[PDB]
């Protein structure tokens, strides 16, 4: 009688820990969800096949909605698992599920994965130099999400770099490119006019983390905006200020322009 | 002609991910290095056990220094392995290692793994809040570091939380405990007198993170400077501004006082 939150890593069903894929081999029923994030490379048969067990994919109305329902239900007389891309607690509301099994009386524990929030360290940008992330959120209709521009903005005055998790709609197979990102903020700038993303900010685009051959890239909006990086997931960065060794990566592993090298102090 | 950076997650062997595993078994020459961070669950026989390779550990200098004299040799000519604890490239020094790797001709490829940086969303607090992050280390000599609690001031007063990770003695296998570090920092307060941490500071500590059984508390400096909070590694964070779920989720799972729940949003 316990739950497993399992995450599954960044791009393939090798991407889990051994530590999750032992402890999902042992467990009753297997719970899953692919909303949160995309899974490029491999499929739910994949997975099942490496676990030997058949998973129940949940939508995110039958987890926001009805996690109580369906998993804890189980979970009270049985092994439960419930796996996610990635990490489960990361850029997700799945934390707040904790708290529905702990009222219900049944113990949780937590499987961690590789995250592409500290995967996007392979872009040679000093993690522990990023501040606060956001999401590029899709326009929906005439309902326009701009808030992740001030957070930019913010962190670019500390001199930081910015994290844009891209939105994802996956019941309408809709995964944001960067290129769409660049798009939409170029748009919110035309609006506040902030000087925080232009034509000629520096950015660092990731594409498939964890796959062996991921996009890194770096240059100026004007020449990423239209350039193909593969496909999704993406997550898209902004730079703040650069130190010579972040400046050096970005020019040898990610084509960035040498230009980049000669830093202001 | 190929080396691999494969991180070994956070706490013991079964961290690593499976396809870091499978990797790992198929080359020629596995190499591990200890001193940017350790894995408190395990030993490097029962890591040399599992992947059924020899491991040679490399030392600060032979990384540092002579990578390219001892690991990248072999890797012209041969598969090799280089393991880290954690996520390959979080810690800084790692990502000129793949210039190195370039420049003498090697192909280089990073093998994900689940990093204290992703590994905090068990604390329940959100992701996206985090602000800059820091290390407090131990004052030596005439060295007394403070700069981390600027870090703090700084996202303290834009609502942001504060990851904090905490000294090591590497080679000694020595760890500050979450005692020792707030313990430092009411001290740099006294110096500081910026009332940036006091005793009536909430704080939330995550003891070995990646086990299966953390200790996750949180609380008032004052009530949880003397708490036992079980063996290293430890973590500490300083949140921000909480909204509601963060805060019930600190009660809920972390213990904290009902206090907290009087959130300012
Ligand atoms: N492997 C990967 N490569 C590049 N971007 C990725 C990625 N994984 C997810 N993302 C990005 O982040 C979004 C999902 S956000 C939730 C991520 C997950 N909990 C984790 O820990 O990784 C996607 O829409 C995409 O923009």
């Amino acid at each position: 009688m316990v739950l497993y939150f399992i995450g599954l890593g960044l791009y393939d069903e090798r991407d889990i820990t051994v530590k999750g894929l032992e402890i999902a081999k042992k467990c009753d029923y297997v719970f899953a969800e692919f909303y949160t994030s995309l899974m490029a490379g491999t499929t739910l048969g994949r997975i099942q096949k490496l676990i030997g067990k058949e998973i129940r994919v949940l939508s995110r109305e039958d987890v926001e909605l009805n996690f109580e329902n369906i998993v804890l239900p189980l979970a009270k007389e049985n092994d439960v698992a419930f796996l996610t891309p990635g990490d489960p607690l990361v850029a997700t509301t799945h934390a707040e599920l904790r708290i529905r099994a702990k009222r219900a009386g049944v113990e949780s524990y937590v499987i961690h994965a590789p995250s592409i929030y500290s995967a996007v360290g392979i872009t040679g940008l000093h993690i522990y130099k990023f501040g606060k992330s956001a999401t590029v959120a899709y326009p929906e209709g005439n309902w326009f999400p701009t808030s992740y521009y001030d957070v930019i903005k913010e962190n670019a005055e500390r001199g930081l770099h910015t994290l844009l998790f891209l939105d994802i709609k996956a019941e309408k197979r809709m995964y944001m490119t960067a290129n769409e990102a660049m798009e939409l903020l170029l748009k919110v700038e035309d609006m506040k006019k902030g000087g925080v993303f232009t034509d000629d900010t520096l950015v660092v685009v990731l594409a498939r983390a964890g796959s062996l051959n991921p996009t890194i890239r770096a240059g100026y909006v004007k020449d990423l905006i239209r350039e193909d990086f593969g496909d999704p997931p993406h997550i898209l960065i902004v730079p703040g200020k650069l130190m010579i060794v972040e400046a050096e990566y970005l020019v040898e592993i990610a084509g960035a322009p040498r230009e980049i090298l000669r830093v202001n102090v």
